[PDB]
């Protein structure tokens, strides 16, 4: 059975005041056993080395980005090997926002998805639709096409989770149903076992990036293709707590 | 008359261990009065709070790069409130590698200047042209277009520092003189006063963001409108305290 994945993805936001708060928050939390679920915490980059000296040992910290390839004359950029030497363990990539307002291309992505497990980490690979794609009948043209950008630069899938960012409601006033996500979770797994192998379907997780609350999270989490969870904003809240606990029997 | 200004941006360059052996190295540095000289060092965001934390209090801190706007969904970033938060005085904006590499345009650099500022930040601001820009005669063109966004969106240039990269002579087998330098730092002043004022022509640092080492500072700092450095792989290694000591009479 695929391990049930919890990550939070704190985006640009938190002050050494208000980490201190949620990570005392989370040291403090009693949720399932670590055979039942996996936790994964994404600080902003200056506060990495905070959190990862700080949280409990049996969460674990990611970044929410890093550099392409190699470091070097990459002003501004912090590269897979730098988060591998302050022991981060997992990296978001592909995020819809970084690809949408940092114009991330699907080949930049999954270049990074490559460099990033070449180096060590674990990666949260991001892939979903827009409104506009979602309507001219796209979705799995566009969730297919991010995934084959990756796809075509891995060669082992055992570090990577695919998160599924159903970005057409994130914004729009369109709300996704538990149906909704699984269908797209469904043809995304199919389309592994197609593309890649019926082994690498069944064992990946493909975790749900959409609007993720206490009230939603265990029809979500029961849908037979999602395995988790990429959590925005509650991730800064108590209410992460309540979104693990998904994972419960 | 203007304050001699060092900039040490180490790119996407460290390890905890390299970090320590820098700092501990500008510790033990013996350099001329915060009267004659002011010296900033530039880290990648993850090692800002080991920096902050550990550098002599007569040296400063700054980010390589901060977002252009409020802090909130912007998955990878850092705001300028962060660093104002984490005691970070300083911010590179519009290094001539993420006008490159990633894309940033001049407009969108002026307003990172202008929110930078707006959050209480310094702010070295990086101008430049390439190599087929120089040879096209459009170097003044070029520059005064990058510097003009940022006027456009500054109201006060007190904590404004700009940098000018001559990017045709950083990796190309073309060699800036001191006398190129300075036409470029002249032309740029003098565009300021016609611009902005006479005052702020007079008073604004325009540092120079070639290469730099041992052997060349001295001549470089010497020019009538070159007021320092923004070093590249130097800040790195014992030599950037050479750099800082071009600022001795
Ligand atoms: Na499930
Ligand atoms: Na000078």
């Amino acid at each position: 059975a695929r391990k049930f994945f919890v990550g939070g993805n704190w985006k640009a936001n938190g002050t050494a005041e208000e980490v201190k708060k949620i990570v005392n928050t989370l040291n403090e939390a009693q949720v399932p056993s670590q055979d039942v679920v996996e936790v994964v915490v994404s600080p902003p980059y200056v506060f990495l080395p905070l959190v990862k000296s700080t949280l409990r040992s049996d969460f674990f910290v990611a970044a929410q980005n890093c550099w392409v390839k190699k470091g070097g004359a990459f002003t501004g950029e912090v590269s897979a090997e730098m988060l591998v030497n302050l022991d981060i363990p997992w990296v978001i990539l592909g995020h819809s926002e970084r690809r949408a307002i940092l114009n991330e291309s699907s080949e930049f992505v999954g270049d990074k998805v490559a460099y990033a497990l070449a180096q060590g980490l674990k990666v949260i690979a991001c892939v979903g639709e827009t409104l506009e794609e979602r309507e001219a009948g796209s979705t799995m043209d566009v969730v297919a096409a991010q995934t084959k950008a990756i796809a075509d630069r891995v060669t082992n899938w055992s570090n990577v989770v695919i998160a599924y960012e159903p970005v057409w409601a994130i914004g729009t006033g369109k709300v996704a149903s538990p149906a909704q996500a699984q269908e797209v979770h469904d043809e995304l797994r199919k389309w592994l076992a197609k593309n890649v192998s019926a082994d690498v379907a069944a064992t990946t997780r493909i975790i749900y990036g959409g609007s993720v609350n206490g009230g939603n999270c265990k029809e979500l989490g029961g849908q037979a293709d999602v395995d988790g969870f990429l959590v925005g904003g509650a991730s800064l809240k108590p209410e992460f707590i309540d979104i693990i606990k998904a994972a419960e029997v």
